[PDB]
């Protein structure tokens, strides 16, 4: 299916486009709210500035898709493939992104995506850039953040239980009131992140002290 | 006994002056090394710049004594009363000061040197040790209530079982100190350098907590 066809259909009030192939498509500025694009192929698709608010994108292939500046508020992205996707400035506030693959995804730079209150449970964000991103209130229970860039990323009140932050850059990260229990973190995180009211284990508290040079 | 008598005796090679009353005495600059002054009364004595190296001053009353700039290296001061004593610039390097009462004592505020001193069980409550050097000192079980340790150097010091409640610790260097079991305020965790400092599990927790972490 091409651009014109699908815009027409949406304008007619059609909302079921599930399984549709839209690889490489130019839907810049396109307005597709409430659209069911579950299981859709959008590999390398240009959705720059698109409005996808409340879309069903569950299981969609969005690898290396440009969503830069797109609206995805309360979109269902569970298990969506977003590997290498360009999301700088995207609004994912409230989105269901659980189990989604966001590896290598660019979510901001010295600009930042908004993921406030998003569900990122079990999401694979390994190697992702979230520098300056906003994840205030987000659920990252069990999320993989290996080698992720969280420089200046705001994670206040976020749930990082059981999360892996190995290799994550955390300079300027704000984890105040976050729940870190059971997360795997490098000792540098203790040195870099602000952690006021952050919730931790006993093992974590010890690690925190040790990371400041204390011996036991 | 007055000044002249005792200087003469020392110059003769007499060393036993134990129990001698020298209250209020002016022994500024006096040189009294190896002197046994155990149980001596030196209340409010001026010993400014005195050399007391290797003296036995055990149980001596040195309350409000001016020892400012005095040498006390390897002196035995165990159980000496030093309450309110003026010790700015004194060298107590290597001294046995255990059980000594140093409450209210001024040790720098230019500091005194207490390197490698034995301060076990010493009462230093309310003392001023600002800028003092206690590197390597043993303060096991010492009372440091409300002590000023601003910029005091306590590296490799033993603070096991010590009470530092109310102690000011801005700029304090506790690197490689042993803190196990010491009682400290949470502010100490915030203010002192603690690299290689040895701590309890309960201390590690308190440390985190003092940085705002919740359990």
């Amino acid at each position: 299916m091409n651009v014109g066809e699908i815009l027409r259909h949406y304008a007619a009030g059609k909302r079921n486009f599930q399984h549709i192939n839209l690889q490489e498509i130019e839907l810049t500025n396109a307005s597709l709210t409430g659209a069911d694009l579950s299981y859709a192929n959008l590999h390398h698709a240009n959705l720059s500035r698109a409005n996808l608010r409340s879309a069903d994108l569950r299981n969609a292939n969005l690898s290396h898709a440009n969503l830069e500046g797109a609206n995805l508020e309360e979109a269902n992205l569970e298990a969506a493939n977003l590997r290498g996707a360009r999301l700088a400035g995207a609004n994912l506030s409230g989105a269901d992104l659980q189990e989604a693959n966001l590896t290598q995804a660019n979510l901001g730079g010295p600009p930042g995506a908004d993921l406030s209150d998003a569900n990122l449970e079990q999401a694979d964000l390994a190697g992702a850039n979230l520098a300056g991103a906003v994840l205030d209130g987000a659920n990252l229970h069990g999320a993989n953040l290996n080698n992720a860039n969280l420089d200046n990323a705001m994670l206040t009140r976020a749930n990082l239980e059981q999360a892996d932050l190995s290799g994550a850059r955390t300079t300027g990260a704000r984890l105040d009131d976050a729940d870190l229990r059971g997360a795997t973190v490098d000792p540098v995180l203790w040195r870099t992140a602000s952690l006021v009211g952050a919730r931790v284990d006993v093992d974590q508290a010890v690690a925190f002290a040790a990371a400041h040079g204390l011996c036991l």
